[PDB]
């Protein structure tokens, strides 16, 4: 005959694990973010000679609290067999599950818990080094681990294997929209009943001369040699994004499941919206039409009116055209209400985490909901007349409301692929 | 706290586009498959001399009907900006949309049509060739299109741009499960209301010395030098898969939407199940637990009892362990009903299309429903005691009886990622 009705369950976020250029550990990173810190640094080394971009954002490595020590998460042997983004994902997943208090042991809990971690790009250096090894030293020098090491889905696979997660096992690779799709897809799977818990997020760790060359050739990266100033979303002098690396993982969980085990609940995922610009492979719709459609779709999924939104964590990566288009979309969707909400882009602090960007920013939007405090857009000391909203410039803002705090987070990628998540306080 | 009831719509398949080693074009490819043909051939090229593998399945190229002519779909200029899998996906999507009669022109129809095309692995030679170019000829000799060519989501992106498809734009990358996830995710998006039409599928075209070396070092590939016999799913002498290339795209469409425009409908997508083995990085569970769980999840999603299944298109790639494990899962789940259904693997005809495998096999299962005719498992002239089911050996079987024709198609991937689709006649 026709469609029936089915139960659509409620989904909450009960844990967050962050491995980022601001540091390692969700709450330390939040403190640093709110305090106006940044992990953008100058490139070092002759190997970056000739490339127009001279800055990036690295995960700080070492044994100190807040630094990333791979050995805390994977063994020396495991290091050789997995890629850098996979290792970061395992770290972030470990931290997220510890943050959530969810460590499935029984077969039932194992099968009820899935993984949806995406990666935006293959580890290019693993491919090129192996090719050289193969071409010079022959077949027998190729590692039996080569293929599993290089596959985009192996962050999700290894997290599943290492933590015994037997539910849905999914991995998206949608360029800079990856981390948002991972969270949204996990939300849908839980709402649908495929799993009661999902370990969701994104990872990327591919800063190298070759990758920076590629993105510079696509004219995507900032050419500013000053790492303090390079990334400045909405700023008149913005000149391209700054490549970062890291992983962000969130534990999503069915609402009753969370309540019954007395989990700490940060926020509820209310809606997920998706669209395509269908315009250009790298340039965004200049009017921001795709961004408007995915934000609108997220609001429709959530059953929320534009007027009910308090905060938008913008994608705004510090590009001339990108930031302007998103700003346009926000103003066109929210009309007079655009002046009554707050928008900020946190990429000034983290850099652009590529496949992890949408997940890290879903984490920051979740924490903004939980704390009703908004992280700043760094470096925004002035703006053009077209940028006339509250972008939380420079300094964090309190945002207290007695009504429900509801936020959106946007992610857009090459290929014109767009997603928005609608996340709310409880 | 437990959630709210929402409309869950019905979803049908109204077009199929195939670019495969059996040829190009829907009913042509089906005819060849049903006729017992195969596209597996000897590897040609001196670059393959050192590697143990000697067979593969290529898309036949040329201007004859049934051959792939890239110039029919993409300009000579656009070719340079796109990878081989992207080009095959464009061809497959155009053919699928032609087959469906869906060419959206209105703003409403364009926004209602999304794209979900995945890719398992980008061609490795694009990376290593660019690396060499960068090293020896410098930054300013790197193609500005390098990053687009190495992104998994570019097939979905290009299909969106080229056919102005403005709905959800999503690209999964779950190794050999990719094509199944793309169709299932599309099904869920349409059922949920995100889109009324999705152009869904998978593409891969990465046969190269390094890729084959990788799979050989992983002990995944048949070393049989006879292309007529190399791939033989369920056979006593099976010894690894044969790598293929290609793309398969299906137009999924909301049921009322299809009826209203008087679409020709092939089949209904009833359910989608996902699981993870959480075991070995490349091998499936020897007892097929994960496979059992994803099949069972698909039946649950579809609202269908095991006894209602009449046909399974097996993932069975022609590996000792994998084929036995899937067979075990089928027997464990269906119990005595396992002897009442039919199971076949079509990889003897196409080879293993990697990220496209689950989509091509979804297409074949869809056509099995439509025609009530089952494609054979090639080369199965005998079997071991444990393989005691009806595998449609050698010759196609008519399947016109019982009640509703309901099929399953299974796909399994490295990282233990599993998916099943349940697809039925109407
Ligand atoms: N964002
Ligand atoms: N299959």
């Amino acid at each position: 005959i026709e469609g029936r009705s089915r139960l659509h369950r409620r989904v909450v976020i009960t844990g967050i694990g962050l491995v980022t250029p601001l540091g390692v550990g969700t709450h330390l990173v939040w403190d640093r973010l709110i305090g106006g810190e940044s992990g953008i640094v100058s490139l070092v080394g002759e190997e970056y000679k000739s490339i127009p971009c001279s800055v990036a954002a690295y995960v700080p490595r070492g044994s100190d609290e807040g630094q990333f020590n791979e050995q805390n998460f994977v063994s020396k042997s495991d290091i050789k067999s997995m890629s850098s983004p996979t290792i970061m994902a395992i770290g972030a997943a470990e931290l997220a599950m510890k943050d959530s208090g969810w460590h499935p042991q029984s077969e039932a809990d194992q099968v009820a818990t899935g993984v949806a971690i995406g990666m935006g790009m293959i580890p290019l250096e693993v491919v090129s080094e192996t090719a050289l090894n193969f071409q010079t030293k022959g077949y027998n020098k190729v590692s039996p681990f080569f293929v599993p090491k290089i596959l985009v889905n192996m962050a999700a696979g290894q997290v599943s294997i290492r933590y015994k997660l037997k539910g849905p096992n999914h991995a998206v690779s949608t360029a800079c929209t990856t981390g948002a799709h991972a969270v949204g897809d996990s939300f849908r799977f839980i709402a649908h009943g495929d799993a009661d818990v999902m370990v969701a997020g994104g990872t990327d760790s591919c800063i190298s001369p070759l990758s920076l060359a590629g993105f510079s050739r696509a004219r995507a990266l900032s050419t500013n040699s000053d790492p303090k100033l390079a990334c400045r979303p909405f700023h008149p002098k913005r000149d391209g994004f700054v490549m970062g690396e890291g992983a962000a993982v969130l534990v999503l969980e069915e609402y009753e499941h969370a309540v019954q085990r007395r989990a700490r609940i940060y926020a509820e995922v209310l809606g997920y919206g998706l669209s395509g610009d269908a315009g250009h492979i790298t340039a965004p719709d200049p009017e921001g039409e795709g961004a408007l459609r995915c934000m609108a779709a997220a609001l429709k999924d959530a059953g929320v009116q534009p007027e009910e939104i308090s905060y938008i964590n913008a994608h705004a990566t510090s590009t001339p055209l990108g930031d302007a288009a998103e700003n346009k979309a926000i103003k066109h969707l929210f009309k007079d209400h655009a002046y009554a909400l707050a928008v900020s882009s946190t990429k000034g602090a983290t850099g652009h985490l590529l496949g992890a960007a949408g997940a890290v920013e879903a984490a920051f939007t979740t924490l903004a909901c939980y704390y009703q405090k908004l992280p700043p857009t760094l470096n925004l000391d002035c703006s053009e007349p077209e940028f006339d909203l509250n972008y939380v410039p420079l300094k964090a803002q309190e945002w207290k409301t007695e009504k429900r705090f509801i936020g959106l987070t946007n992610s857009f990628g090459f290929g014109g692929t767009n997603a928005t998540l609608c996340i709310a306080g409880l």
